[PDB]
């Protein structure tokens, strides 16, 4: 028999919490449609169970995965220290972090650390929230604006078909905001109706109109239709172009606010530090959340926003077949560090484990047999890599260390 090889030796995975109830519909959110929209199951904001339940496939399938890899027992609990489950303080994330440990190792007591105050924002999911660096307004703004086309007019216009798409969801023609229209001179247009403008402050970048509401819209039909619901967007959509035209506003978005350097590389900043000293061997030193590193597998519960600012710092670009969001609910970002027998050297690997919105629709359970969606993603910046297209231990220390930004660090 032909041995690997390669030996897995660490694995580190952000993961983006699971399904979970919309917030409340605004004012704006029924003027653009005379429909009403469907109530959920649980508190809204909240992980439902089903989020739940999808998360903790996942959990049984890298259990399976790293049996397979040799990392983790196919019998019993983990040893002590050996899996580790950190998680952002909403109830979304934590929730994540349990179902993914009942997943993984069901019965087992596998805590979830947080930071200790949960009333409070925590910066390793987002330095910029709680002070702990700013981003820098005049280049943040031409940074956007230029991926954007040089304006959002521009960006808008592009963008017109998933519009109108979204528009024909929501039966927009025959909505409050269109009715009532103060300008019937002009043909109803939600782009029109709601100018978007590029906000940036010094902790926080938005844009206003229907950019935003478009992105946030078209996540709550996938929010919808993962849940399992009847008829997400009231049954008008019905196949999978329809799915991805609608999604593309979302991924546009996020394409602008949270993959474009100039803030993906500040906001990420804490995430590539705790990713970097968990892949880098070491003894069981700290970081904090009153867990040790480097372990076998690290578990991070954070958000879509965390993927994709993670996705523009390190120049990771990917689409996800059978999901239409690039940063899907479960989603998660795969770090290992394989070592080669050979000469012994370290060399890390960058993948996208993702559910296909299909598998989240028919909840079906995962297993080696029927596995999630799976994209091996590649550092750009990596030049020196091996046969199997990694990225050896010092590259990527070195595209970390470039990317990330100091005055942002924990
Ligand atoms: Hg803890």
């Amino acid at each position: 028999q032909s041995e690997p090889e390669l030996k897995l030796e660490s694995v580190v995975i952000v993961s983006r919490h699971g399904v979970r109830a919309p917030t409340k519909a605004t004012q704006l959110m029924q003027d653009v449609t005379p429909d009403a929209w469907p109530t959920w199951p649980v508190k809204l904001g909240w992980l439902t169970p089903r989020g739940g339940e999808l998360i903790a496939y996942l959990g049984h399938y890298q259990r399976q995965r790293l049996v397979a890899d040799g990392l983790l027992a196919k019998k019993g609990c983990p040893q002590s220290g050996q899996v580790a489950i950190i998680a952002d303080v909403d109830e979304r994330t934590r929730k994540t972090g349990e179902a993914f440990a009942a997943g993984l190792a069901p019965d087992c007591a596998i805590t979830v650390h947080t930071q200790t105050d949960t009333s409070s924002p925590d910066p390793l999911f987002n330095p910029l929230k709680t002070g702990v660096c700013q981003l820098d307004n005049a280049n943040v703004t031409d940074a956007i604006l230029s991926r954007a086309g040089g304006s959002i007019a521009d960006f808008t216009g592009h963008r017109q078909t998933a519009f109108r798409e979204l528009e024909r969801v929501l039966n927009f023609p025959q909505s409050n905001l269109c009715l009532k229209r103060e300008k019937q001179d002009e043909s109803c247009s939600l782009t029109q109706a709601l100018p978007s403008e590029l906000k940036v402050s010094a902790d926080n970048v938005s844009l206003t109109g229907a950019v935003s509401l478009a992105s946030m819209l078209t996540e709550i039909f996938l929010l919808q239709q993962a849940q399992g619901m009847p008829e997400p967007g009231w049954g008008r959509i019905t196949d999978s172009h329809q799915w991805n035209t609608l999604l593309s506003l979302h991924n546009a978005q996020f394409y602008l606010l949270q993959r474009t350097p100039e803030v993906a590389r500040s906001r990420a900043t804490p995430l590539l530090d705790l990713i970097k000293t968990a892949l880098t061997p070491h003894p069981p030193q700290k970081q904090a959340y009153g867990v040790t590193l480097p372990t076998s597998v690290l578990f991070i519960a954070g958000h879509d926003t965390n993927l994709a600012n993670l996705g523009g710092a390190l120049e990771l670009n990917w689409t996800l077949p059978g999901q239409p969001d690039n940063t899907p609910p479960g989603g998660e970002l795969v770090f290992e560090r394989w070592r080669r027998l050979s000469d012994n050297s370290q060399w890390i690997q960058v993948s996208l484990v993702f559910q296909t919105l299909q598998q989240m629709r028919d909840k079906t359970p995962l297993s080696l047999n029927t596995p999630p969606g799976e994209v091996k993603l590649t550092l750009a910046g990596c030049e020196e890599r091996n046969a199997q297209g990694m990225c050896s231990l010092a590259g990527f220390t070195q595209i970390v260390n470039e990317a990330r930004i100091p005055a942002c660090s924990l």
